[PDB]
């Protein structure tokens, strides 16, 4: 059922990036508080990207669960595009990263087990987030991690959280996800990527030699989980069902 910008009450400004903005808004009639992210059309058809807009409507329109953020529907201004999305009242994982400095083992597991459970959902349905960043993840009114972005996703720029096959240019399947899974693991215990450099050039050549150190407070857990992750070929890495079942996972969720 078609919308219109008139039906919405517009509220604080969210997120701001460049490719448009985030705002807090409310329907009129039904008083429902949503997400309402605004996009220009005038820099999706200079950066061409519109078969990701087509494709975040199209894959994340029908995929609900707990743990992904739903898209309710949309609809656009004569100028500009607007998005219609759940609303997360308690922000993104990304300031609350940087809050915190640093997660708890027990923080972080949960974090992992509820990524694996919306990611688990995600692959049985032949959908790869690919773009898996602590940006892109966003918290519930009980704290549940809430995937978000599906603005780089299809079925089968920033390179911190990107496979060695995705950037060497290789065709990649769903286990992109599980090498991303690992690499905010990691975040999520060091409070800064495994291969993060100064250059876009230096990062590359870190993720491609797959040449990431841990430092002393990391438990030998989680070291396990992580190094298991990260493995440069994509058939060694396990799959979402025995990082649930790994032991640091199991002993460390909720
Ligand atoms: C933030 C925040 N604080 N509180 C109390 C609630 C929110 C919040 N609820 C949200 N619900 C849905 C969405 Cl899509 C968003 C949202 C908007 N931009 N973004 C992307 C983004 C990326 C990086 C940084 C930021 C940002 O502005 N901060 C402050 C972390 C944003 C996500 C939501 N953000």
């Amino acid at each position: 059922r078609q919308w219109a910008l008139e039906d919405f009450e517009i509220g604080r400004p969210l997120g701001k990036g460049k490719f448009g903005n985030v705002y807090l808004a409310r329907e009129k009639q039904s008083k429902f508080i949503l997400a309402l992210k605004v996009l220009f059309k005038a820099q999706l058809e200079k950066a061409g990207v519109e078969h990701q807009l087509r494709r975040e409507v199209e894959i994340q329109s029908h995929l609900r669960h707990p743990n992904i953020l739903r898209l309710y529907g949309y609809f656009h201004d004569a100028t500009r595009v607007y998005l219609i999305l759940e609303y997360a009242p308690l922000g993104t994982v990304y300031r609350e990263l940087q809050k915190l400095s640093k997660f708890d083992e027990q923080r972080t597991a949960t974090y992992i087990t509820e990524l694996a459970n919306a990611l688990s959902y995600c692959h049985s349905k032949r959908v790869i987030h690919r773009d898996i960043k602590p940006e892109n993840l966003l918290l519930g009114s009980a704290g549940e991690l809430k995937i978000a972005d599906f603005g780089w996703s299809v079925h089968a720029g920033t390179l911190d959280y990107l496979p060695p096959e995705m950037i060497e240019g290789r065709m990649h399947d769903e286990k992109v996800d599980l090498w991303s899974l690992g690499v905010l693991c990691y975040e999520f215990l060091v409070g800064k990527p495994p291969f993060e450099a100064n250059t876009y050039q230096e990062t590359y050549k870190r993720i491609s030699r797959v040449e990431f150190t841990f430092p002393d407070f990391v438990t030998e857990g989680a070291r396990d989980l992580i190094s298991r992750l990260l493995k440069h070929n994509p058939s060694q890495r396990p799959m979402l069902r025995e990082v649930l079942e790994h032991p640091w996972i199991t002993a460390n969720s909720s």
